[PDB]
């Protein structure tokens, strides 16, 4: 891993380990989401910012500011097999006042072509009052320097998915998959439940026979409240739609409050 | 990643990953159970077994014959920090008829300590009758000569903590983690819950308390029966004793034992 000749991105690349996969033996999403969390780890640690997934800088530690996905948006269009080595690419831009955006470009290291690409909204809050806040003008000017000034986007199209409205799931579900629990694993170094682990969570209310017989192509999920250690979850999912599409919801197996809503989009395989 | 000079052993490194940490910055040990698991893994590659945890030879696959795991052993004397690079050797040795071992020896790359060593007991056993069985010798014969001929052991010395015998925890338990249930990323390639799950599940039941001022130093796991897709599991802990625990992981329902284990914390 290494930032770019330019220095206004990031490489790196990683060799699809046999723990990775899963019962296509190509790697899952949630190996995928992980790469890209380590990537962009990878990318604040080379410009000297916190390594505790806030990529945090002085002054936003000083005001006990951190930064939290608000969407993240994922297209894969192979799996990379046990053993092949995929390349990532990752930059930010910033988006004003309104927050930052982390992208990233798949490839496979052989051929060169993009396997699969990222997209990440992110916006800035105050850690203890979860109160959210636009960008200071200190705060860009510390970030700027590292992302391109010019546009430079993982997904260009005027109608792409990664801007799809997501509408929320009524009831009753088509299908569920109730009291989800999360363990210390799914917990971050700061006991924070990881983003990867709502990705599996999701992924538990689609029936096996979509899972046997098809491919996640898109997964676009909107954060809308954090999950505590002791929290539990129910994971909701009603079909939409030659493709499958999905809408899921998570809420709290209490209370229903929400955690996360998002669409799915599977290819026969 | 290799196998070493005499083709008797296979070593490989690997940078500690920002998502493979703690709340200590150090590697947890589901993230060392997971490396052991790799090394295990790219050994059977690089001389020619099955690669999807089962380390099979063409015989036994033949006779739908498969290793599985009935005791596992670890023991951590220094985590590595995120970043750091691990070297994990790793060989297996014939045990007659009774079945296989594994060792593994972990080492800071850096100061070439050894900062942690496991061994495990495998058994033979038909995949789909679930029935055990002592190693025919045509089996014994296609592996022998991937393994040291004279004992190379991770825990040589007499009366060591991997072979100690484990009891069956009593009710009450003094701790308890109810309603554990794998999900997709628990199972492996072929739609199995993956060894390192009942790691996390055993250390579900310790008091957050202890996880917070100690570092499990060992952990060992007798293994008496598989976890399906569809089942729900109790997690039970007593205290014994540094710290000490007995564990019991059961079915949610009926309390059918699926693995029984101790762990021994050090004081951070
Ligand atoms: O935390 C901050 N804020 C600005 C400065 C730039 C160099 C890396 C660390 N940075
Ligand atoms: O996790 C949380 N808690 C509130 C905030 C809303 C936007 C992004 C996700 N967030
Ligand atoms: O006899 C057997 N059965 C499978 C394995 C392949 C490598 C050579 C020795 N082998
Ligand atoms: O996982 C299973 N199923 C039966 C067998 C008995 C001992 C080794 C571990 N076991």
């Amino acid at each position: 891993g290494s930032l770019t000749e330019d220095g206004l991105s990031y490489k790196e690349k990683f060799v699809v380990r046999s723990y990775e996969v899963g019962s296509n033996k190509t790697a899952t999403v949630e190996t995928i989401a992980n790469l890209l969390q380590e990537v962009g780890c990878n990318h604040a640690q080379s410009v000297g910012f916190s390594t505790d997934g806030f990529a945090t800088t002085t002054t936003m530690r000083k005001l006990h500011l951190i930064w939290v996905t608000a969407r993240m948006h994922i297209e894969i269009y192979k799996y990379p097999a046990w053993g092949d080595v995929v390349e990532i690419e990752t930059w930010c831009q910033s988006e004003g006042r309104i927050g930052t955006r982390r992208d990233w470009i798949l490839k496979d290291s052989v051929t060169g072509e993009v396997t699969g690409r990222a997209t990440s909204k992110w916006v800035m809050m105050n850690q203890d009052t979860r109160r959210l806040q636009k960008v200071s003008d200190d705060v860009r000017d510390e970030y700027l320097v590292f992302c391109p000034q010019e546009p430079r986007l993982a997904f260009p199209e005027e109608n792409n998915r990664s801007l799809k409205k997501i509408p929320k799931l009524e009831d009753p579900a088509q299908y569920s998959m109730i009291g989800l629990k999360p363990r210390r694993a799914d917990l971050d170094m700061n006991q924070h439940v990881n983003n990867v682990t709502y990705i599996g969570w999701v992924l538990e209310s689609i029936p096996q026979e979509i899972v046997d017989t098809h491919e996640l192509q898109v997964i676009t999920l909107d954060y809308r409240r954090e999950c505590q250690q002791d929290d539990v979850v129910d994971s909701l999912t009603t079909t939409t739609s030659n493709d499958s599409q999905f809408l899921h919801l998570l809420r709290l197996s209490g209370d229903g409050q929400e955690i996360n809503r998002g669409t799915t989009l599977w290819r026969k395989k």
